[PDB]
């Protein structure tokens, strides 16, 4: 009555150029819980921005965003409010409770 | 009465150029729960933005967004409010409870 | 009375160029629950934006979004409100409860 | 009385260029539940935007969205309100409860 | 009645050029919980920004953001407020409680 | 028994682009007289002359006028001759002669 | 028994681009007289002359005028001749002669 | 029995780009007289002359005027001749002669 | 029985770029007279002359005027001849002669 | 029975870039007279002359004027001849002669 | 049995100005044969070409031949082909074979 | 049985100005044969070419031949081909074979 | 049985100005043969070329030949090909074979 | 049985100015043969070329030949090819074979 | 049975000014043969070239030949090829073979 886990990665020509959260032979349990969280952001991989020209002869205002992945003008809230009573979050990877 | 898990990744010519959350031989349990969360963002992969010209001769306002993946002007809320009583979230990978 | 899981990835010429959430030999349980969440965003893969010109001679306002995948002007809410009593969310990968 | 699962991915010339949520030999349980969620967004794959010109000689307002996949001006809500009593969501991958 | 875990990484020609959170033979438990957190930021990998020219002849205001991945003008909050009573978050990797 | 005159010009977005002799809140008396005068001339506002080609292979004379508003070859006289006796010109804005 | 005059010009966004003899809150008397005068001339505002080509292969004479507002070849006289006796020109803004 | 005059110019965003004889809150009397005068001239505001080419292969004479506002070849006289007796020109702004 | 005049110029963002004879809060009397005068001249404001090419292969005469505002070949006289007797020019701003 | 005049110029952001005869809070009397005068000249403000090429291969005469505001070949006279008797020019700003 | 031949040229005033193949007392035999020959050419005697003018203003091609005797654009062949057997050409001046 | 030949040229005033192949007392035999020959050429005698003018203003090609005797653009062949058997050409001046 | 030949040239006033191949008392045999020959050329005698002017203003090509006798652009071949068997050419002046 | 030949040239006033191949009392045999020969050339006698002017203002190519006798651009071949068997050319002046 | 030949040249006033190959009393045999030869050249006698002017203002190429007799641009071959068997050329002046 045991627990056994492993991960092999025998590799000859391995290339992971521009990646994120890659698993190449693993064994996880990975329990996770999030009550109030918030992700804001822009990611780019193998992007190219070649040649940009902006002029303004006689103006009162001019804004500009050009990059490969842009995010502008956001307003977010993220909350969990337990104002009465009782709140439980288990988030268990795996349970093993066996008798004999 | 045991638990066994593994993952192999024998590989000869492997290429993962621009990727995200890739699994190439794994064994997971992966329990997860989210009460109030919020994702805002723009991602791009192998994008190209070549040649951009914006002018403004005599104006009062001019805005511009050009990039390969844009997000602008959002307003989001995300919440869980337990104001009375009682709230449970299990989110279990896998259970094994066997007798004999 | 055991549990057995594994994943193989013998590979000769593997190419995963621009991908997301790819599985190439896995074994999961994957319990998950979401009460109030919110996804907003724009993604692009192998996009190309070549040649963009915007001018404004004599105006009072001019906005512009050009990129390969755009999202603008959203207003979303996402909530779960338990104001009385009682709320349960199991979200179980798999159960194994066998006697003998 | 056991549980057995696996996934093979013997591959010679594999190409996954621009994809999302691809499985090439897997074995899942995958329980999932969502009470109140919300997806807003635009995705593009192998898109091309070549040649764009917008001018405005003498105007009071001019807006423009051009990209390969656009989304603009949305207003969504998504909620689950349990204000009385009682709410259950099982969302189970698979159950195995056998006697002998 | 023991616990056994390991990870191998026999490798001949390994290249991990520009990556993040990569695992090449591991064995984890990985319990984690987050009550109120907040991620804001822009990441880029193998990006190129070649050739940028912005001029302003006679104006009152002109802003500009050009880089490969930009994020501007955000306003986020992230909170968990337990103002009544009771709040628990387990977030367990894996449990093994077996008798004999 | 007084005289009162004024002129207001409260203005939010005022634009007078190409104009002449414009009054936007005034109070005048404006007496004027002209015995012998003479106006000759050409005026243009927001005119455009784009693309003009004139050739002359083998000629003895060739004249040309092209501009947006042309005036050519005039011969005018303007006179007032008082050779006897008596000539009066009042040209009064406004008179106020009241007794009591 | 007094005289009162004034002019206000409260202004928020005022623009007078290419104008002439503009009054935006005034109070005038403006007596004026002209016996013999003469105006000759060409005025232009916001004009554009783009692209002009004139050639002359083998000629004896070729004249050309192209500009936005042209005036050519005039011959004017303007005179007032009082050769006998008596000539009066009042040109009064406004009179106020009141008794009591 | 007095005289009162004033002019205000409270201004927030004032722009007078290319103008002439503009009044923005004034109070004038402005008596003026002209016996023999003469104005000749060409004025231009916000003009543009872009691209001009004139050639002459084998000719005896070729004249050319191109500018935005041209005036050429005028012959004017302006005179007032009082050769007998008597000539008066008042040109008064405003009179105030009140008794009591 | 007095005389009172003033002029205010409270100003926040004032811009007078290329102007002439502008009054922004004044109080004048301004008597003026002109017997024989003469104005000849060309004025330009915010003008542009870009690109001018004139050639002459084998000719006997070639004249050219190109500038934004040109004046050429004028012949004017301006005179007032009082050869008999009597000539008066008042040109008074404003008179105030009140008894009591 | 007095005379009172003043001029204020409270100013926060004042800009007078290229101007002439500008008054920003004044109080004048300004009597003026001109018998025989003469103005000849060319003025320019914010002008630009970019790129000028004139050639002459084999000619006998070639003249050229290019600048932003040109004046060429004028012949003017301006005179006042009092050869008999009597000539008066008052040109008074303002008179105040009140009894009591 | 002999052969006798002679030629006399007693001459007093002989003139041969411009000639060709002239005989003035001769005695010939003159055997001749020609199998394949070819004469091309132009001859002139006592010719005169006085005054020739050719011009070409603007053309793509112009050819000209003027001389007293011209020959242009010929294409001739001249041949004798004996490809079988037998070919004789005697061409004898004169034979004298007499017996006795 | 002999052969006798002679030629006399007693001459008093002999003139041979411009000639070719002239005989003035001769005695010939003159056997000759030509199989494949070719004469091309132009001859002139006592020719005169006085006054020639050719111009070309603006052309792409212009050829010219003027002389007293011209020959241009010929293409001739001249051949004798004996490819079988047998070919004889005698070309004898004169034969004398007499017996007795 | 002999052979006798002679030539006399008693001459008093002999003139041979410009000639070619002239015989003035001769006695010839003159056997000659030509298999493949070729004459190309131009000859002139007592020629005159007085006054020649050729100009080219602006062209791409201009050729010219003027002389008294011109030859241009020829292409000739001249051949005798005996490729089988047998070819004889006698070309005898004169034969004398007499018996007795 | 002999051979006798001679040539006399008694001469009083002999003039041979510009000549070629002239015989004035001769006695020849003159056997000659030519298999493959080629004459190219220009000859002139008593020629005159007086006054030649060629100009080229602005061209790409201009050729010119003017002389009294010109030859240009020829291409000739001259050959005799005996590739089989047998070829004879006698070319005899004169034969004398007489018996007795 | 002999051979006798001679040549006399009794001469009183002999003039041979500019000549070539002149015979004035001769006695020849003159056997000659030419297999492959080639003459190229220009000859002139008593020629005159007076006054030559060539100019080139602005060109890319200009060639010129002027002399009394010119030859330019030739390409000739001259050959005799005996590649089989047999070739004879006699070319005999005169034969004398007589018996008795």
């Amino acid at each position: 009555m045991d627990v056994f886990m492993k991960g092999l990665s025998k590799a000859k020509e391995g290339v992971v150029a521009a990646a994120e959260k890659t698993k190449q032979g693993v064994a996880e349990a990975a329990g996770k819980t999030k009550e109030g969280v918030l992700y804001v952001g822009s990611k780019t991989k193998e992007g190219v921005v070649h040649g940009v020209a902006t002029v303004a002869e006689k103006t009162k205002e001019q804004v500009t965003n050009v990059g490969g992945a842009v995010v502008t003008g956001v307003t977010a809230v993220a909350q969990k409010t337990v104002e009465g009573a009782g709140s439980i979050a288990a988030a268990t990877g795996f349970v093993k409770k066996d008798q004999l």
